[PDB]
């Protein structure tokens, strides 16, 4: 059932692209057998740099299951998860992915997959967006303010 | 009032403070600024939305594609109580904003018991070794959505 669930996610990149939704990006969590929610990359068209294939379906099943965190859960997405969607599953924390295409075919197709991963290990102020650390003597405050916080739920 | 970019980060200090403080979410904030003003504000809310994307930054950036009607960040500044994790870092470069301010970093959240240094390191572990296993799996037709892209005359990159 891994290559059905992972075609139905390759089937889905190729409507959104011939659909005008989006990218060549699609994606299905699976649970217990049953598929709780897919995904299509919709950047350009829901104005969300954010909204890939993976988070998209990452988000849509979290609504679904009434949850922050996708317990018990396999992703299936047609393409090797780029910097921002590995980081997602990793807040979410399905128990494993299985991917199609990796990041060099995005890469080859235009998209900045590859080059985000290498831009990580660059030095913050020599990636190609500048990061700069600035000290402030409050930095620690918001988390003593978690510590403090007695009602709070992690994740 | 003259401002600065530490003056942007207190803010984003701030609202990660208050947002732990109103049961928003978690302790980080972020504030996005184009022509030396702010156009919108994240805190982590997580836990409150039920959305382990919905970090400060993240929120912050989906509000400013909002405000400006488009799913790029030209000339906007992001501003971030704590170094972005690897999402954060990853959705800044799909934003593309021009630069990027941090006052905490990776460590300091580690040391809170986040896991944003956790999934930097996971990054280079072979995906089938990683603690969340990555399996590829050959399909012939794993070229079909780029070739579906090529070919679409009306697409939109991104
Ligand atoms: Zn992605
Ligand atoms: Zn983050």
């Amino acid at each position: 059932n891994h290559e059905t669930f992972l075609k139905r996610a390759v089937t889905l990149a190729c409507e959104g692209v011939n659909a005008g939704i989006g990218g060549p990006f699609g994606a299905v969590i699976v649970k217990d057998g049953a598929i709780i929610a897919e995904g299509q990359n919709n950047v350009t068209t829901s104005n969300d740099p954010t909204a890939h294939a993976e988070v998209t379906a990452i988000r849509k099943a979290c609504k679904v299951l009434g949850a922050y965190q996708l317990d018990d859960c396999i992703l299936y997405t047609s393409c090797e998860p780029c910097p921002m969607c590995l980081g997602a599953i990793y807040w979410a924390r399905p128990k494993a992915v299985f991917y199609a295409a990796e990041h060099t075919d995005a890469a080859e197709a235009g998209f900045d997959d590859s080059f985000i991963y290498k831009e990580i290990d660059k030095p913050a102020e020599e990636r190609t967006i500048p990061f700069y650390q600035v000290t402030l003597t409050e930095h620690l405050s918001p988390f003593q303010a978690w510590r403090n916080f007695a009602n709070k739920k992690e994740y």
